[PDB]
DNA sequence: TTGTCTTCAACTGCTTTCGCGATGCATGCATGCATGCATGC
């Protein structure tokens, strides 16, 4: 009853998301019409736009204004009768299971089976069973049962690593016997920074433009490994290896690096230093509500 | 107008004997991930 972490499938899904779009773009083309493949899947998914330390969201205040009915009965069948039709074509060569499925879609309907629960087979639904272990034991502090579970989950050859907050935390817990925390996530991070469609990303992803979960994760917890002191200008030399350089948050990462040294001229180009990636962190991002807190804090250095 | 030595000044040649010693731009194969097509049961 929870997300799978393996690629989803091969099977029917293809030509049913083929049945969808398709009809989509007919009955889109001709509402533009009246206004006045995998590639056609792509197009058409295409065009589109693809106290506290909070990424603020984009709120409304330059935005639209109003609309006022577009479509009766009488004039959406209209634009619905046509399409149908040319979807009665190759409906004709789908399988009766996704005639059924694009029939009732395209009424309106949504189906209670998912693409996991249709899935069936000796082998998944194992894995199913093996990873809500898993997330079960995680759930329940179970630090040792849990780490068997990853061990014998990742072991299969199906599991893609999109488990690894997985041990990030499971390890994490577990000081007992096994190199750890910092060990998996800058190794996540060496592995997929480089290159040496769907089924993808925010939590994983490549390069060319950012990359959460490993990054970030590691890029702070090693800022954490030295809050273990009171190191650091090693995180701030490899941090000092950009670029993507457009990471904004790892702008403020660095300043955090030099308000952590700062904790006698060296102190000053140390304070200095914060001053200068703060702003070039007002590259944008947008952090530290009053950066006259952080530099009341640099004040107090000041002394 | 015209003779010509007059003058300055545009071209132009060499230099002690031996060994150790190309740039840019279009074409296409290369790599990787995702749909399609062919073999088999």
């Amino acid at each position: 009853m929870f997300e799978v972490p393996i690629t989803l499938t091969n099977r029917k899904f293809a030509q049913r998301r083929k049945l969808k779009y398709q009809y989509i773009n007919y009955i889109s083309r001709r509402f533009d019409r009246i206004s006045k493949q995998q590639k056609k899947r792509r197009r058409e998914r295409h065009w589109r736009s693809v106290s506290f330390e909070i990424w603020r969201t984009v709120s409304s205040q330059n935005k639209q204004p109003i609309n006022k009915q577009k479509m009766t009965y009488h004039n959406f069948k209209k634009i619905e009768k046509i399409p149908l039709r040319k979807m009665e074509i190759p409906l004709l060569h789908c399988t009766k299971e996704n005639k059924l499925y694009f029939q009732s879609i395209s009424r309106g309907l949504e189906p209670l089976k998912t693409s996991t629960s249709e899935v069936r087979n000796y082998r998944t639904r194992h894995i199913v069973t093996l990873t809500d272990l898993l997330h079960l034991n995680v759930s329940r502090h179970n630090w040792s049962l849990a780490y068997k579970i990853f061990a014998t989950l990742i072991r299969i050859p199906g599991v893609q690593i999109k488990s690894l907050w997985g041990i990030g935390v499971e390890i994490l817990d577990n000081l007992s016997n096994s190199s750890s925390g910092l060990d998996f996530l800058q190794w996540m991070c060496q592995i997929y920074s480089s290159k040496s469609r769907s089924i993808v990303p925010p939590f994983q992803t490549g390069s060319r433009t950012h990359t959460a979960k490993f990054a970030i994760t590691y890029l702070w917890s090693s800022l954490i490994n030295c809050q273990k002191s009171m190191l650091i200008d090693k995180i701030s030399e490899w941090v000092l290896t950009p670029p993507f350089m457009e990471d904004a948050e790892v702008w403020f990462i660095y300043a955090s690096c030099h308000l952590l040294k700062a904790d006698i001229n060296q102190v000053i180009k140390h304070i200095h230093y914060v001053r200068t990636f703060l702003k070039i962190c007002l590259d944008k991002g947008g952090f530290a509500v009053p950066s006259r807190l952080i530099e009341n804090q640099l004040k107090s250095f000041e002394s």
